């Protein structure tokens, strides 16, 4: 009975919209909340305002046809693919084939739709967009990693490597802030590099003194700190106050090891809201940190020569 | 127009012929169509021909669609489209849960629906396969990266690389060819199954690179040859490779500083093999990582 999917139906026949709603009720696996529009314009507003999990789109509407509609649909950057199923007229398959090249996941012929066919198409559209998104992110993640490896092979300057790392990581994660924290001999730390958008307070020029001496045992042993919400993570009053002071709400911290030594931290922040850090994100940061370590070893070995 | 192999499993010869006609109407693709009238024969043809898609009748004399699916032991995904009777949709839903990509209602089949379903099945299996490959590929690269971070031992790094790339590619042989100062070559490491004649300790000395100095490889040339016999190589080159049962060959240069240090080579020895962009890019990235390990070992030596 709990809503498990939201579907937007855009179709100028109210009776057909009601038919598809009923058909969806037959699905034992999901509970659908259905948004309804009779015009392309209202359908676009509902898509933008309410983010449905899938769309059933009539190939012909009073104000737009399906192709014009698809063209105006902007996906979220979180999922740059459109969970759209085109419903086309009998004998009009060719138009629907064009709709798939333009981003639709599937199509149905209006007259031949059964409850089962509908559940199938909707299931498929949602699953396929999820699959396309996963593949998309792997390609991006491999690009970022491969780029750092190339810079190291080319023996480029450490500063450029850190800068590329912080920028590309922030862009990939869509994070509010990413920075590199370097430990000095006296076990003090300074922020060396920062990439920050509009959501956080810049920290590069506003840092005082601060813990590595006393509890970097975990960082030295390569462990990461993943905090979804600073208020529910059980930190000390001081630590929470410090992070809140810079509007940090979620915190992901990965150590940078040079040989066996704790050189610094690669840190990611969300400042706008809590954020659950995901396995693929954590693995990427860990791999980048390892690469930074390799770059550090290169620079030191190069220095001694 | 790309070629596809499709397997039809249906005990009605007239239905098989209808779907064959329907497929030929597709102007985008060229179909080689295999046919079976029994599930048991359909299973053996699937095993022998690895078709791009399968049309599977929900009711066969020896097996039903679900039993057939259960017996398909391929981490691949199955490009199977189930064909079910009207009113038997419940069976088709079960098939979707059991690995089928799509289903069609026999009475309702049009040429267009058939093309849509076949395309979707193939495209979807392709997505899942690529995702799988990207995940495996990242593991190999990450492992090498960890090894470089943890050690200067060039041999262990080279060894891990050869073993993992071979395993990932399911290739018959992978080896590392290192150049001597005079650009003569030696095989330093080899990973080989049973399909090829081992080339370490079975040395063929070659001087071809003393002459040219691998300059084409030094500026990054990669060689990706699917079939040594049809690639337009010289009679001699072919003969040397034929001697070691090499059938397909993939060669990626290893660069140390700006110098051609050696070659990372992969061979297929049982059959021709088209090397894929993802595979070629993985080998380049690894060759680049080897370069980093080489550079590190050199800067270390100097201290
Ligand atoms: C409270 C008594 C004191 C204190 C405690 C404290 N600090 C940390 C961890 C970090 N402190 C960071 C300091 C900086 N400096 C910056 O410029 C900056 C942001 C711009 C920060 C966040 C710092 C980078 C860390 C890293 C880990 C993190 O959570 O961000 C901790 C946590 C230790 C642990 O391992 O849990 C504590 C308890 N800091 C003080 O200044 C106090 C005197
Ligand atoms: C014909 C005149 C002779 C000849 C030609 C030849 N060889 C190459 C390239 C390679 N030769 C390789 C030699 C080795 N040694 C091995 O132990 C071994 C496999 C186990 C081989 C393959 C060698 C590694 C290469 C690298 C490129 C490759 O194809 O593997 C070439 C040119 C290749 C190109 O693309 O230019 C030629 C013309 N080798 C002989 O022994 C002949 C006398
Ligand atoms: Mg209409
Ligand atoms: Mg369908
Ligand atoms: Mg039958
Ligand atoms: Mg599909």
């Amino acid at each position: 009975p709990q809503t498990s999917r939201v579907l937007l139906i855009i179709d100028d026949s109210p009776e057909d919209r009601e038919l598809y709603r009923r058909y969806l009720l037959r699905d034992r696996d999901h509970s659908y909340t259905v948004l309804e529009a009779g015009l392309g314009r209202r359908g676009l507003e509902l898509w933008q305002q309410h983010h449905p999990d899938a769309v059933l789109l009539d190939y012909r509407l009073p104000d737009l046809d399906g192709l014009e509609f698809l063209a105006k649909l902007q996906p979220p950057p979180q999922q740059p693919y459109l969970p759209v199923i085109m419903i086309t007229g009998q004998g009009n398959e060719a138009i629907a084939v064009q709709a798939m090249k333009a981003g639709a996941q599937d199509y149905l012929v209006k007259e031949q739709i059964t409850p089962e066919e509908l559940h199938l198409a909707v299931n498929g559209a949602i699953e396929t967009v999820h699959l396309r998104t996963q593949l998309h992110q792997r390609i991006e993640r491999e690009r970022v990693v491969s780029q750092i490896t190339q810079k190291i092979h080319q023996t480029l300057d450490l500063e450029e490597i850190l800068q590329t790392t912080v920028t590309e990581v922030r862009q990939f994660l869509q994070a509010d802030r990413v920075f590199v924290y370097r430990f000095q001999p006296d076990f003090s730390g300074i922020v060396v590099l920062e990439s920050v958008g509009d959501n956080c307070v810049p920290v590069i020029d506003a840092q005082v003194e601060d813990f590595v001496e006393t509890r970097g045992e975990d960082y030295r042993q390569g462990r990461i700190q993943a905090v979804a919400d600073i208020y529910t993570a059980g930190l000390t009053e001081c630590h929470v106050n410090l992070l809140a002071q810079f509007h940090i709400r979620a915190n992901l911290v990965v150590p940078i090891l040079h040989a066996d030594a704790l050189w610094g931290l690669l840190v990611v922040n969300q400042c706008s809201a809590p954020r659950q850090w995901q396995p693929l994100e954590i693995d990427l940061l860990k791999e980048l940190a390892t690469q930074l370590g390799i770059a550090l070893q290169q620079a030191e070995l190069y220095q001694q020569a």
